[PDB]
């Protein structure tokens, strides 16, 4: 079985589902109206646990205002977020159920190796 | 055809270069000898370009001096290399040949998506 499994921590957190057809992963939401402020920075919670695929890894990806910018492995437990770091002279608001990242995941594979004169 | 290939620009280029038996990716190393001043910067050229495997990535990671830092896929054509910071109050040389990031092939995937009760 390969399944991705999250679970909720408090009732404030979303499902994360995927954003377009051909999205790269599913989008993590805010489980609280947090506000940023100016030139200040903030950890926005999903209130979600991950448990990802064995062996592989999931990566919390950008969906002004910088997000940092995370990788988990399936030992993680903690509750999903993201810092957020508002470099503008004026307060940020994230609502509950705002997009604040996608979590996508990843593995890494061993592929053949060669050397070629070109390309 | 899973195949990683890679070129030489140049004969100062090296082959990569698998680190250990449990090594993630292979070690690229730098073309030349590069001094990175104190308190400065330096881009330490590999004179490989890289062919990854169709629909996947290759992720230059870090194998005092921060590396910076990069994914690339697989239209990518360039000079691998990185670009390296120098945080101390001491030039830092890197000798043709120093091994300076892995390359690891990674490739993102689509798992069953599910809610739990908890982990």
């Amino acid at each position: 079985t390969c399944v991705l499994r999250f679970a909720k921590l408090t009732e404030n957190a979303l499902e994360p589902v995927r954003g377009s057809a051909k999205a790269a992963g599913v989008d993590l939401r805010s489980a609280y109206d947090v506000v940023v402020p100016a030139r200040g920075k903030a950890i926005v919670k999903t209130d979600l646990q991950v448990q990802v695929p064995e062996g592989s890894y999931g990566r919390v990806a950008p969906r002004f205002i910088d997000v940092g910018a995370g990788v988990v492995d399936e030992d993680y437990r903690g509750n999903l977020g993201v810092v957020l770091f508002n470099h503008s002279d004026v307060d940020f608001e994230v609502k509950h159920g705002d997009r604040i990242a996608q979590f996508i995941c990843e593995r890494i594979f061993y592929p053949q190796l060669v050397m070629v004169d070109k390309l």
